[PDB]
């Protein structure tokens, strides 16, 4: 690797050389992933169009700012492909270790709920949203472009995106789900990011195979992810060649769900 | 054959150090050949002394305190490659010195500006109404470092009484420093300050009265190359670095590593 990948009037940078400085930050971090992918790949069947499937999804919501997104995570598409099929593989082997017996899914029912859509306006203090409170006195979609500071939602009326349980901001949502009829708007709400007002748009047998659907959800937790992955490496009876990556499993060595 | 030795063994088959490298490279290769050529360039055109590196890891390493392991492995770094990107950006900083106007106009028009540096200790909290209590309590006649202790939410330095170091002007909130150099006598406190972070009230514990400029003028001129070190211009100069380099990349993989800069 005495190659050089860029020359320069001071020398040149080899192969070597970016091998090594890579592999003292990164190193660690990514021969864990190569290591997983590997095993899991031997184990679980990822399609093509699986992927794409995950794929499109993404592709739709983004539209124009697709290409944008990817780029600001640093990733092209080829690049974000991977790493869908990556968390693909690992989502399948957590799946492989979940209970989907009936009673777990008819105790997860009592306490699930169905996503909710609401708009909001965001305010740095209490005062300003009492200027927003008594403004009254007209519609909510005007004064959020108005007033709001949040420039995700601003523009468009403050709209967000449906949302259910644990799966947002405590405070906000206690007070969304709270709200009863179309457009009617809740009192202040504070929290993490500052005072809210929220007004409803959607709101919804047991109808249950979306609660399959939702409790698989809900177990894709870091622990129960980690949990499988523990499984799996132990299964995989690895020998790390490279002393200097000895370490590279850390997070799925101890009784816990990481290092330290 | 290049390469084709096993970083680790599986039963499911070998992970290469071949496979690694080009892992690593198409997601990481980028930015840190990037790094390793200017480091390289400017490592040929500008001296930095190990004198320096040692006195920039110290300022971070008492500035940050008790948090600043915490903040190194949330950068994903260590002590180590810290002290080497301190090195690194020493090195953008000569270069960019070397792109500064030090003249003695400039820099007797930067010295109007100018101060030395003050001492003062501040409360930090949430809201007004919470300032204006603390306000009351001060007139009552409860102590400042007391009130620092029992309000301030700068976990930084609320134990001890709120005290900060020694700044100057441009390196603090400015709100936050014009309060502070308006104050004129020593224990004189602020009327409620609005920062980005929150509400303050400032106490004054040190300052000092800007000398001559004939006097001053070897802090007049640290203190303005310092100022000049902003994120354009240090850009402004690597572009020109690298321009004049003229570099040869080899790895098409690598093509755009250098975009910000071209």
């Amino acid at each position: 690797g005495s190659s050089a990948v860029i020359k320069t009037d001071a020398g040149s940078v080899t192969q070597d050389e970016l091998y090594e400085a890579m592999k003292t930050t990164y190193g660690n971090e990514v021969v864990q992933q190569l290591t997983f992918k590997k095993i899991l790949e031997d184990k679980y069947t990822v399609t093509e169009k699986e992927v794409n499937a995950e794929y499109k999804k993404y592709e739709e919501q983004y539209g124009d700012s697709f290409e944008s997104t990817l780029s600001s995570n640093n990733l092209t598409k080829t690049s974000f492909k991977e790493n869908l099929e990556y968390n693909l593989l690992v989502q399948k082997a957590t799946e492989a270790n979940m209970d989907v017996s009936e009673s777990k899914l008819k105790a997860y029912y009592k306490t699930w709920e169905p996503d909710i859509t609401v708009r909001h306006i965001l305010v740095d203090d209490e005062a300003t949203a009492k200027e927003i409170q008594t403004k009254l006195k007209e519609k909510f979609t005007d004064l959020a472009k108005e007033y709001s500071t949040d420039t995700a939602t601003s523009t468009n009326g403050g709209l967000l995106d449906p949302f259910g349980p644990g799966e947002m901001d405590e405070t906000f949502e206690k007070a969304a789900y709270a709200l009863e009829n179309k457009d009617d708007v809740s009192g202040i709400v504070k929290s993490t990011y500052g005072y809210h007002l929220i007004q409803l748009v959607k709101k919804t047998a047991k109808e249950k195979a979306n609660v399959k659907a939702a409790y698989i959800k809900s177990q894709l937790t870091s622990e129960n992810m980690t949990a499988a992955l523990k499984k799996e490496l132990k299964a995989a009876n690895i020998d790390i060649k490279d002393s200097d990556l000895k370490d590279a499993f850390a997070d799925y060595t101890s009784t816990s769900s990481t290092s330290s």
